[PDB]
Formats: C-alpha cells, structure tokens, sequence
C-alpha cells in the first residue's frame, strides 16, 4: 500500500525520497513493480523547469522504467501479469487522431508524458497504459535495457531521419547518454561514424563503439575539421545539451545533407538561413520514438547489435546523480537500481 | 558581330548599355537570341555584388533570358536552330559528381550561373550550354514565360520539398513576387492554400488566385489562428525569409510538417531548438530547381494553371527597372522586351 | 537461508530441483550469485556417471555458472562483492605442484572440478576459490559469456595444442556445444576451418560461423573426402561425442598432422598405429583450459571475435534441457537463466 | 660388372645369392661398395610383402648398408669417392614438396626407400642418391655402425619427439634391438630411464646400459608401480607395440606426457579415450628420422655414448638370419660382414 520514491517539489530543489501510496491500475490500466530505472537528462530539465510548459507539482520522475506487470486492471489485453515492460516517455495517446492514424503518435497532441504529466519510474511501482509500454526481451537484463527505453529509441529514430543510408557518413554529436548508443545503432544500420564532442574521454567511448573518427569541439573547430577528413557528413544526429553545436552541426554536413536534432536545451540557436537555402539544407527535429520504432530499437539491443554503457546507482543517490550529469561526468548512462 | 547588352563594370554603379561583340557557340555550345529577359532582385545582389561570393567583373546580368536557338556548335544533339528556349540561373554543372549523378546537379560544386559567374541574358545574344537550357512550351509566349525560368520552378520546387500531397494544407508566406505565383502552383498541386502576409492588396490577390484562407499577420497571429482553425498547415513554404516570417512559419506549421525557405536573406536567424524537436517540424532550403523540376514547372504554364503577373520594359531603361525594384514598386515581375 | 537448485541423487535418474541451503563462504573463498549457467554435455556424463571416475553423489552439476560475487570469506584479496565472475571445470588447484608451477594447473592431481567433485553453477549460489574463477568482461551478458567458461576456454586451448599456424586447415569434429565456438576461434586465430559432423543442420551452423568446408559424416566417409578436398588437414580438433569420430579424426590429417581431443565419450577408438607410427602423426588429448587460458578465451568474446550461439532454458526444464541434448536437438548451447 | 646379391624374387619365398650387374651411378648418383649391411624385422616385412604397400619384384632388400664411395656420377658435391659412407631407409624425396621444405622429407608423398621401392645393400654394390646417404664417422667400424642407420636414428628421433627434457624420466618400453639402443640414448640425452620389458635378461641389460630403474611387466604392474614411485614418467618410448604395452604405456605416462611409438603393429589398438584426454597426453608416431636426425645420431656413435650389440652373418646366410630374427632368437641386431 505503501512505496519508497523519489518526488520532485521545487524546480530546482533536491529531489526528496519519500513512502507514497501504491497507484492502482483501474479499467485498460497496468500496474509495473519497477526493477530499473534508467535517469534522462530530461528528468534535469524537469526537476528545474527548463521547459515552457513545465511539469506539474509534485510527481515522480523517470521515464525509463522497466520490471514486471505486477497488476492488471479491467479489460486489458494486450499484456499479462509477469509480462517483462518498460514504460517510456510517451505514456499514452488519444489513437485517432491524424498524426495517430499515421503512425505518428510522437506527436499527438492528447498525449502524456511519463515521469513528467503522469508519474513515472522513479518509484517501486507505477500504473502504465499497456497500449503504449515497450515489450522487453527476457536476453537482456534490465539494468542494461534501460537506456533504450528513451536513449535508445530516441537515437534510432533520430538516425532514421536523417535520411542517411548504409555506406554513408554519420555524424553524431554529443556522446552521451544517447550519443553513445547512436554511434552503435548507426554501425547496425551500415553507416559510418563520425563523432564529437568536448571531452577526450567521450570521444574514446566513441571509438571503441564504433566510430571512425572524432573532433573535440573545444580543440579546433568541429565543421571545418570534419569538411576536411569526410568532404562534410551525409547526415547529422544532435543530443548535443548545448545551444552552440546545433550550430557548429549546419556546418558539418555536405550540400544536400541532413541535421537530426534531439538534444532540448533551452534557447535558439544561429542558423545561417543562406548556406541553408544554397546547400539546399534539411534541418530536422526529432521527438523520441514510436512504439514500433521503440520495438525495432529493443530489437537491436536484443540481437547485441547496441549495449548500453550503465553506471548503477541507487533510488537514494538520486542527487548525487542530477550533479555529476550536470557536470557531464558521467560516462554513457546512469541506471537506478532497485533490487532490494 | 556586335550587340547591345546592359553591363555591370562596377558593383552598386548603374548598368551601362554598351555594343559589345555577340558571343560565338564553340563545341559543345550553341547561342541564343533574347526575345525577353526576366529581372529579379538577385540581379541587384549581382550588381551591387553583396553575396558571400561576387560576380567576377564585368559581367552582364540575366538569368531569365528567353528567345531562340541562332547558332550551333559541333557536337550538340538537345536542340536546334530554332528552337525556343531559355538560360536559367544554372549555366552548367560537372555532371560526374555525387550530387550531378544522383539528380541533384542544382548543388554541384563547379557549377557555373548565368548572369552571375558568366554573363547573362541582359543583352541580345547570349551564348548556352544546351545541356542545361530550358526547352520552352511553344503554347506560351516569351514575355510571359521567362520568370518561370526563375520565381516559377523555385515555388515549384520549394512547394515539392515540403513534402505535402493533394488534399493537404500548405501556407503561402508572402504573396508578393515569388508568392503569388506560388499561390497557383499550390492550387494546381491539389493543395489548400492557406495565404499570408501584411500587404491587404497581395491578401486580396491571393483570394482572387484560389487561396482558401487569407490571414493579415498585421491585424492576426497566424500561427495562433492557424493552429485553432486547421490545427496548423502540413506545409509552409516562406517566400520572403524575414525573422518574424521564419519565427511565425514555425508557429503555423502542423506538428510533424516541412517549412521550405525560398529566400537568401543574410545573418543568423534565431531558430528555437524546443519547438522544432517537440513538434518534430523539418526546415528545408530551396532555390529554383533541377532539369528536371524546371521542365515540369514549365508544363504548368503550358497548360494555363500558372501565369505571372508580368510588365515589360526596355533594356534601356534597366536602371529605372532596377529603381522600382529597390523601392519595391513592382506589382509581380518586370521582363525586359527584346522584341521588334 | 534455502535456495532452489538442480541435483542429481541417482545415475540415470531424472535430477530433482530441491530446496537446499546456501553455501557460504569459508575463508579464502567467496560466494557468488549466479545469473546464468551454461549446460555441457560433461553434466550429461556425470548425472549418468559413465566416466570410470564417478562425482560423489549428491551433486550439484554445473560448471558454466557466471553472476555476481555476492559474498567475501575471510583473507580474500583477488576479487571483491560485486565483481563479474564465472566458475570452470577447474575450482581450483593445489599451485605448487610440478604441474601448477609450470603454468599447467588443468594437469593438477589435486584439483577439484565443479558440478563434479564439489557442487557446481545448477543453483542460486555457488561457493568458489578466487584464485581461479573467470574474470568476465563488462562488454558481454551473463547468458552469451557462460558458455566461454567451458565451451570456449577448452576449444581455444584445443586449437592451441593442436600447433597449427595462421594460413593452414584444421577440422571441427561435431559442431555441438564445443564444437560451433571452436570453428569462430579457430577463423581468430588465422585459420582455414573444415566441419565435421552427423548432422545437416549442424554443419548449416558451422558454415554460418566461418567454415570454408563442410561434409556429414553420415552422407559419406569424412576421412577421404577431406583428404580429396583440401588434402589433408594440418590439424583436428576432436569435439564430438562419438567413439567412431575420433577413429575417422586420425584419417583426416595429412602427415605429420595433429590431432587434439576434447570430447569425452566412455570407451575406447580405434588407433590405426601402423599408419600413426609411418605417417608421424600426433595424437593428443587436451582437457579444458588454464588461468590463462580462460582470461584469453573471455578477450575474444569481449572484441566481438567469438559468439556463443545460446537458446536460454529454466532451472524446471533442466530434464527437459538433458533430453534434447542427449538426442542432438539442440543448436549451440543451452543457458539456464537465473535473472530476475 | 657383375656382383653377387640377396634378391627377393617372390613374396615369402627363401632369398637367392644371384649374379646380379653391378648399379652404375648416373649424374646425380653415387656408387657405394657394401662393407657392412645391417639386418632388421622391416626386411622380414618387405621379403613377405605383407605391408599395405608392397615392394616391386624382383628387389635387393637391406636400408642399413655401409661401406666406400666406390664412384661418383657427375655434379656430386657432398660426398667423394673413398668416403665411408650409409644408405639408408630415406632413399630420397622429391626436396620441393610442403614437408620437405620444412625439414620433414621423412614425410615426402615422392620418397623412395632403400631396399623396399629400390634395390638395397643387400649386395657387393649399391646406388645411391648423395643427397640422402648418412656421412659415417671415422672411428666407428662399418659393422658397429650399420645398425645405427635405422635402430639408432629411429629411437633417437623418437626420443627427441618425447619432448622430455635432461632430468626427466622417460620409460623405455621393450629392450630389445631397438630397446637396447634406445636406453643408451636416452643417458646420452641426460635423462633418467626407467626400463620396462618381461624379460629379466633383457631388463638387466638395461640396468648395464644406465637404466636408474627396471621393472618386470610380467610381476608388477609398471603403470602403477611408476605413478607410485617416480610419479609417472615425463616420456615413453615404447620399441615394441603391443596392445599390451600401448596401454601400459598410457598408465605409466605422467600427466601432460609424451608417448612416442617406434613399431608398426597390425591392426588398430583400443584407446581409452577418458584418460588420454583427462591426463592431457600426448601420443606421437616416429619411426626412422630425417637427414640431420640421422648426422646427430651418428655424431652420438662416433662420440662412444651409444654402442649397439651386434652379431655378423655372411651373405650366404641371410635366410637362416631371416629365421633366427623370425624366432625371436636374436640378441641384439644382425649385420651381414661384406669384409675380407
Ligand atoms: N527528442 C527526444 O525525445 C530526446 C530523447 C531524450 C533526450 N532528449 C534530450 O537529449 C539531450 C541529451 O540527452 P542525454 O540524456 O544523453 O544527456 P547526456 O548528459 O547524457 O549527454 C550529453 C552529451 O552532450 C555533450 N555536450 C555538451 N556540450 C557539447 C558540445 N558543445 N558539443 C558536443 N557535445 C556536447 C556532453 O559531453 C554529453 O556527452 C538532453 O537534452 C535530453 O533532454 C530528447
Ligand atoms: N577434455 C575437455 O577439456 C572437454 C571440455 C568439456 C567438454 N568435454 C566433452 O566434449 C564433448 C562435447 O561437449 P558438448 O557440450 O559440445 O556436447 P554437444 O552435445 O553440445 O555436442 C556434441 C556434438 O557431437 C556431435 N556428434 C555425435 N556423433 C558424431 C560423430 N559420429 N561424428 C561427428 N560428430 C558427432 C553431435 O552432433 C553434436 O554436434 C562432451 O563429451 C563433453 O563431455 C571435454
Ligand atoms: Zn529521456
Ligand atoms: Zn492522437
Ligand atoms: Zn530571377
Ligand atoms: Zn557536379
Ligand atoms: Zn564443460
Ligand atoms: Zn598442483
Ligand atoms: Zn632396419
Ligand atoms: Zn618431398
């Protein structure tokens, strides 16, 4: 009846690890007894409302949250108790309206979010709606699985976008948490890599996943080193967490190339409108992915084609966590843990 | 053995009408009698010489030259005496490069523009590379055909990169020179459109071309009227790149839609990272267009579904035409009349 | 503190999974919790205990266990709670024998095997000496590393001992357990691989994992037609669980070849000295592998070198598991997993 | 021109003294005047024909021929007329093939042999191949040195083969013609040698060769005896295989030893295949050696750290020598005496 999470009560406040009632799953609901808990940096730009529609106080962060249903409410079809699920930032949609009806329901606009409109995984249970909650496989265990919940399949799409193909050059810049599965799924997807970033060491995490070649942006300059060693990428992925860069990242694909962006830091960015037109440019945003592109990337993550780097932490080292990721200290991503 | 022919000897000095030497076809080549020259404000970019990378003096402008093939070298086989045809802004490509090959030779790096990086239709011969000419419809006239050379297959194109299908709502940003042709390109692509500016008189215009909606970005915010009424246009094609224009199109653009930019204004435009990713919106650049594209958008005028609004002019006369343009007093496109 | 594990309390017997207490560990030892646990066909031969050296029972079977140190006896110093290890055949030897001090541990008369001598990997948790576990790489997961901690370590120290050099044949003699991972390290280490075996569908798999040739047992004698196809092998590795295999191995080189046995069925094989003895031909057994050994037979798993070819089972179906194994229904290697 | 010599005219069937021509060498050849030809059971076989491969008929046997370089066929650079010189079982090889490039032409698919594909020393004269003849040491009489041709060389390669290093125990398994030899080797070798045979007179021969210890097989059971005594021996050269003596061999064998194996028994034996595998053994099939094998067992002779027993026959009476090596009854070896 009764849970440990943690809760966020003030933009910007340390989150605050308390005992709240159990959510119970009521007619077509779910409920997940939750054995990882993958953190996003977008569980930072929530907790301090970086956003113009900010989340609504107090709720439970944590939009990669995988384990077990644990409870079925009425009528629900699609999943059994003991099924193996995961459930990701797009907690639910209205499933009829255009942008449904083509398979594109990343963007309805009835949508909730997890860990952000609804409560998320950054608890031992959570209700989910079981139309919309990744099916996992049972091969991979849920600590490493995570990740792709939101990082995984956000990259997959992202490189899907860009409109590259298998023998083209990608470029993916920012090897974070996503950034370092991307350089993975772009090899499965036959492409070759190129990476940047503004620490050494992410660069290295780079190339030993698969990346050709790398650039510290803080060096030298990204887009003219890369115009030299590749003559410009096909293609460009950004989770870059900075406003610069999804500048830099214009300047690093060929005439005709494509820029994929799902970094979210607040703010514009300098987009040289005339190169844009006269290189004939594509500049595109993407927003996490759908359910089949969510299937398509556990997929990859079932075959060994992607494994996600993971540090473990526990629900308590929360803050601890939200700080080193601030400071971009962590390596790939952090995995709350909470086998008791 | 001479012509006359506007020139530009020095940038941002008014054009002198000189006898100049009448071009001879080599190889390869042929030569082509201006009958009409179409006039837009690139030519003043040209002549004041304000782009990134200059004309080389002297030079004569004209990248709309229409008449009809006098002379031809060895070797060619397209055309012949005769013929009509025109010289649009692509003079010529490698034709053995990645982007030449695939279709794309309007983003070849050695390509060569009329009017620009060798001289143009601004006199009474003009020597072609009938590789790349335009092959003109027989059923329309000269004076009413050349701004397709130009305004009409870079509407055309901009209209076809945004990815919409009959049916769907596209918004005409702009109603002016390229915008009111646009408007009918739209109409004739099976589109809604949904038409925008500040000018009352090119809204009218735009009502009177078959625009279904007409909204005074003056008096209405358009991304919020557009969203309520028809929850945003699958497309938006933006034909005068101002800020507020591009910042408003990303306003009025459906969740999931393309915005193509018809312009070349200077500077960094201020592009808002958030909305872009969260509504997953695409931004593409667009100037005129392949072989391809603009024998297609001459079909159009061919079959009377697209007519420019059109007023002629002597050649004499370049530098008043090149006044009203500054001034913007020009309803339409001014064609310089080379006929008897 | 009980825990659920497969035990074999009677030859020939249908093993029973008891409730049994959890081993601790003494000093010296550790404790480790298991995650997966790979099947060998040895487990086989001893729940049937048809080797003249019987396992004590009862018994724990299991030497493929790999999971977390989840417990530190006192005085140990080699490993820490936590870290990522595997249990071998080889628990541990006495180390300052004429064997153990020349780097030949496996050879050690005073050696205790696990799921044999002592109890093995079959349950929840297994007790183990540090000083020999396998030191498994973050890189890959419990269910595809299990079967290098038999399967892959005693293949690889076979090819080794077969002294055959990077350019030259060597032949897999049944593609099974042992058999699919020998022919992956036999192509790491240079080599040009010929398959072996009684069963179309294992030598699919062989030819699926790098084998230039292939030939069934069954369809013809595998003898002469290597010796018509490639002349000869340089080297055999013996893997299958048949006596008559290892008669036909001895054909199959070319003199003055080697070959090196494995596989471990009761009885005997015809030695044709006459021939042995002319041909110079070597013959020799090789029993799974070292320390070290192991720790480079886990290197080429964790570059991508190696893939165990792995359909996971429960600790329930362990009969079920015995079953397809003993009637050659199985494709690779089983893996019991112990996940939560 | 003619010369008196033991032919084989028919499989079985007693040898005749013939009047035979003398060989003449061609270039290439030499000619070699017999002052010795040693006996053995290998010219039982060849006079029977009962080998897989039969010598052609008619033929001179005797592989053991020592005597002068008599004469010299043109581009002969080794050896000179007067030399004392040995032809030996390895008539020739082919000297391109893989094995013999590397030092194996004891493996050559194209060698002839002395006196079984090509007529022997069975005679006054014999040709033969300089490139292949054993180079005698001065100080050694013809009719001591004759046997080391093949008793010598085959039991000093096969000791070599054994891996066994000075200080180690090496079984010698059989002391008879090649046994007796094979002990003295062995002490030259610094090994310490175990003796095994059944025979209490053969066995106290060894113990005057430098046997450390003897053991009847016939009393006690060696494999147990010598695990318990010395811990089993580091190598085993066993000079008459029997299926007897091959299995004890095993058993005697320490772990991660080496059974070298010098006869040529009919038939396959039965190995077992638990303990060849599990004790790491190695068995290895050596009979005759290479050139230089041959030059390095010779130096051993001439050096007086190896002496045979030897008894001389006339040529006259091959076929009573024929009986006696048929009845077990000689000691040593035999060797006709071509001397005044
Ligand atoms: N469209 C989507 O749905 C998608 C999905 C989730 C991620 N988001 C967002 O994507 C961004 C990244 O996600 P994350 O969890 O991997 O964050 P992260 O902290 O794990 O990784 C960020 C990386 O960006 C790097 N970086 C910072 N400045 C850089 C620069 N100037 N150039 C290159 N690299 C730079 C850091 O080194 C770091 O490696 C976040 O803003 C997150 O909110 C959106
Ligand atoms: N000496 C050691 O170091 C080594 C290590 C452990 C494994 N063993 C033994 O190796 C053997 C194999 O292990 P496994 O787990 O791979 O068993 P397995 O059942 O997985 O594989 C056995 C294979 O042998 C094949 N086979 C059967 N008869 C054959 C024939 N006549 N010719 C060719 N192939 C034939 C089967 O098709 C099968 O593919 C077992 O006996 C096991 O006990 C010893
Ligand atoms: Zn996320
Ligand atoms: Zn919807
Ligand atoms: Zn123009
Ligand atoms: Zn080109
Ligand atoms: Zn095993
Ligand atoms: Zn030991
Ligand atoms: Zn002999
Ligand atoms: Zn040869």
């Amino acid at each position: 009846a009764m849970m440990k999470a943690a809760v966020v009560r003030a933009f910007g406040a340390p989150l605050t690890i308390d005992e709240v009632p159990v959510p119970q799953p009521g007619p077509g609901q779910v409920q997940v007894k939750i054995e990882a808990s993958g953190v996003c940096h977008t569980d930072l730009h929530a907790a301090d409302g970086d956003w113009p529609v900010k989340p609504t106080l107090p709720f439970i962060p944590g939009h990669e949250g995988v384990g077990y249903v644990s409870a079925v409410g009425s009528g629900v079809s699609r999943v059994k108790e003991g099924d193996r699920v995961g459930v990701p930032w797009l907690y639910s949609a209205c499933g009829y309206c255009e942008h449904c009806l083509q398979g594109w329901e990343t963007l309805c606009e009835k949508q909730q979010n997890t860990g952000y409109s609804v409560n998320g995984g950054y608890g031992e249970y959570v209700v989910a709606d079981p139309n919309y909650v990744g099916l996992l496989p049972d091969k991979v265990g849920f600590v490493e699985i995570a990740p792709i919940l939101c990082a995984g399949v956000t990259v997959y799409k992202g490189l899907k976008v860009t409109d590259t193909r298998p023998g083209q050059w990608v470029v993916i810049s920012g090897i974070g948490g996503l950034g370092h599965v991307a350089v993975q799924y772009a090899r499965a997807m036959g492409l070759r890599v190129a990476a940047v970033d503004i620490d050494d060491a992410k660069l290295n995490l780079a190339r030993r996943l698969g990346a050709e070649v790398a650039v510290n942006a803080r060096d030298t300059d990204p887009a003219a080193w890369l115009q030299k060693e590749i003559g410009g990428a096909h293609g460009v992925l950004v989770t870059a967490v900075s406003p610069k860069a999804f500048s830099q990242a214009i300047g690093m694909v060929r005439r005709g190339g494509t820029i994929a962006l799902n970094g979210l830091p607040p703010g514009d960015f300098g987009t040289p409108i005339f190169d844009v037109v006269l290189k004939g440019i594509t500049i595109r945003g993407s927003i996490v992915g759908t359910r089949s592109d969510l299937q398509e990337s556990l997929d990859f993550a079932a075959h060994g084609d992607v494994k996600a780097t993971v540090s473990t932490a526990k629900l308590d080292d929360v803050n601890d966590v939200f700080g080193r990721l601030r400071e971009g200290k962590v390596e790939g991503r952090v995995v709350l843990d909470f086998s008791r």
